[PDB]
């Protein structure tokens, strides 16, 4: 009853942030995104984000990699830019260099996919912290070994300048790592202990992946979000229904779309889009839940991508399979339900 | 009459392996399943073989291989997690510790696609065979040149501890390389062959490949498979119709889909699966024989694939093609006769 209204009424809030396509927009202006991992022979995850993030609405992707990775993953798409500038044998500051050059192009930096737990990734990532941290206008995402080095490291994301816009992806394993860095108790209630842990990281936006996946910055859900005497919720669920087979690359797909989500709607409250017909929002709290809705909406993209998917290829299914399919599954959710609504071609 | 009956049984108990695809079940726990091989220019073999796997229900599937050949690998799919690790610049216990690393992730382990004869690539699959025997819930399908280490060590094979578990995929001339090596007379009955020498390996299963594929572990069919006064049959024959194109990599789809189902039977039997409605079989022979149900499955399996992309390319058809029919081939075999039996979305 009302949990079918209040996910329909936080996917239009989320909604709201995607800018028209229009003839006024030039390319970049609908979102520079960044990929820092592909480490090794890890290859695979940083295509999934960063071209689920091109199918999902990027205009320009970026990978940040190893040479070795960065040659293979160049062969998988000529649509990616891929800068195999990660080189172990580069100086620290030569490699800081080269991060803050590309870093100065995107909008949103998803540090993580394929990235690894070796002390050279590891540091490269924690670089990429340190210049995000000060360019107040980037957002990040934070999945995978990313969240090794925020559980090393938490002070990365803590206190950090600009509008919040950091988002931490973690799986189970990750999750109760973070939880035990912080000091959270695991025998608290199940729904408080994400709210919990985005609170002891700053407020930071945290998707705690799971059967649903429980989102949380700590803070209750304002009033422009959340649907009495009582306080609004402190988290958000969602259970949309998601597919059965269990790919590989499946949170990179949530990354990618997440990275776009973000890179919109920071950019829509900044003022970006008031020229053709999208300007920021009245209400301060949408302002402050940019993260929040971007997870929100990219976690209800991940399950019903994963659903279609599923439907489609069954016990065969690959993530390379969803791929494909980011962009029909993005006119159901997002592009047709948004033109009807009136917000230009979505 | 009585032979479709029993091709029919043998079939359905196959179909009781596997798992069904359930919101409970979380990545990895329907198989992760390596293939050991990949040598020089030998790159096709290995890739047949993983993503085989894949496409016919593995959660994740690994390539353990030497660089040059992984990085060819790498750019067929980024669905496949490739691990350059045997390097001949390598020495050979950094090798067995990195070997250790990924075997310790995996479920089943296939030694010899692309393996090569060379001393270098035989010293690893070695390597493989003795850390797989200690690791007593691995199971191991071992083909091609694989097969050349075996018949030149066949100890590696023999007394392991652990329920059964390895299963070999001979040709023609591996098998009688096989039988030459532990004294087995070619002039014998023609379907004694394979049992005898499963016997003289310890009752290792064998697929003897051929016009029809026998298959035994050399002790008799027990009464939960075979079909009076007379002892069960030691050995079964698959004489599914296959196609007539001769393709390079037929064998790689075999290795690849029995590792699965191998996967799926020794997680089932130990009751990875009773919690989504799928216990273990309260008939220890069906737990004494996961392996030839594999190997029967599989055999029954490659054929039907071999004959579903020969009506559809003919004299073109090349493996590559099979791998994209591997998904609805294991539809009509397992998946939908297994859902309409009740046994969930298989
Ligand atoms: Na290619």
């Amino acid at each position: 009853h009302m949990a079918s209204k209040q996910h329909a009424h936080i996917l239009s809030l989320a909604r709201s942030m995607i800018p028209p396509l229009h003839p006024k927009l030039h390319k970049g202006q609908a979102g520079r995104i960044g990929v820092l991992g592909g480490s090794g022979d890890y290859s695979g995850a940083p295509y999934f984000s960063s071209m689920g993030a091109m199918r999902f609405g990027a205009d320009l992707a970026h990978v940040i990699c190893e040479p070795s990775a960065g040659a293979v993953i160049k062969t998988y798409s000529p649509d990616l830019i891929v800068h195999t500038i990660l080189d172990p044998q580069k100086s620290r500051e030569d490699i800081r260099s080269a991060l803050k050059g590309v870093m100065s192009r995107l909008h949103v930096l998803i540090i993580g996919p394929g990235l690894g737990r070796d002390d050279h990734m590891q540091s490269c990532a924690k670089i990429a912290f340190e210049l995000a941290k000060d360019m107040e206008q980037m957002g990040v995402v934070v999945d995978a070994d990313g969240l090794w080095l925020v559980q090393n490291e938490p002070k990365v994301v803590m206190d950090w300048p600009g509008v919040p816009r950091i988002i931490l992806t973690p799986n189970v394993m990750e999750f109760k790592r973070l939880c035990d860095t912080m000091k959270i108790n695991a025998s608290g209630p199940h729904t408080s202990l994400c709210p919990q842990l985005a609170t002891a990281l700053g407020n930071a936006t945290i998707i705690q992946k799971g059967p649903s996946d429980i989102i949380s910055n700590g803070l209750k859900i304002p009033f422009a979000l959340l649907s009495e005497s009582e306080e609004e919720q402190n988290y958000l669920e969602v259970k949309v229904e998601g597919g059965l087979k269990r790919v590989g690359g499946q949170g990179d797909i949530l990354s990618g779309s997440t990275g776009v989500l973000l890179a919109w709607g920071s950019e829509w409250v900044r003022g970006t889009y008031e020229h053709v017909g999208h300007p920021p929002p009245q209400d301060k709290a949408i302002k402050e839940n940019i993260p929040v809705l971007a997870a929100y909406g990219a976690s209800t993209f991940n399950r019903t991508v994963s659903k279609r998917g599923f439907q489609k290829k069954g016990r065969s299914m690959v993530t390379g399979d969803l791929v494909d399919m980011v962009g029909e599954v993005y006119e159901e959710v997002f592009g047709n339900p948004g033109e009807v609504e009136g917000r230009g071609k979505l």
